[PDB]
Parts: structure tokens; sequence; C-alpha cells
């Protein structure tokens, strides 16, 4: 899979490694998986069901908030974008997107 860039973030799937402005980030494999999947669909909503299966290998239930917890942890770990945008947007029910540059 190809290396993806968003803002100063670089996602290299060949190493399952994320870097920001040239510095490697301390991400779990699960975190990397989630980031890369959202970045492939940059600016478009990815379903909770798809994220649950692809990132966690499990079927979504209405009481499982693990993907949102991953987003919470990612928002703590990721430096602020140079471009000022959020990294993510939550679309209630529909899932999450990684925010496009404008
Ligand atoms: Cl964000």
């Amino acid at each position: 899979s190809p290396t993806l860039e968003v803002d100063a973030l670089v996602l290299n799937p060949g190493r399952q490694e994320a870097s920001f402005d040239g510095q490697t980030l301390e991400l779990t494999g699960t975190e990397f998986t989630l980031l890369y999947l959202l970045a492939q669909h940059l600016g478009q909503v990815v379903s909770r069901e798809h994220l649950s299966q692809e990132v966690l290998g499990k079927r979504l239930t209405p009481f499982d908030h693990a993907i949102d917890m991953h987003i919470s942890n990612l928002r703590r770990k990721l430096p602020d974008r140079k471009d000022g945008h959020p990294w993510f947007k939550t679309l209630r029910g529909r899932g999450y997107l990684m925010v496009s540059a404008a």
C-alpha cells in the first residue's frame, strides 16, 4: 500500500508507521490501522461497522464504543495540524471522517 500524506502527517503502511513533521509517532498498530483507513477515504465518512471490522476484527454492537475511544486517544497523541483543521469529524450514527485540507 502507498504512503499517504495529510497536513504534516505521513502514513507509511510498509512500516505501519506514522510521522508528523518528520518525527515518528508512538501509535499502536490498531491506531495506525484506523488512521490509514480514514486517510484512504479522506474527507468522506467511513461507517462504524466498517471501522469495527477492519480496525478491531469484530462486529459492531450498539454498546461498543471502542472506535470512539481510539479516536479519543488519537486526538491526544496527534500533534495539531499545521493547516489549523481538526484531524477528525464525528458524524453521529454515520461514522467518522478525516478532515480534508481546504
Ligand atoms: Cl480532531
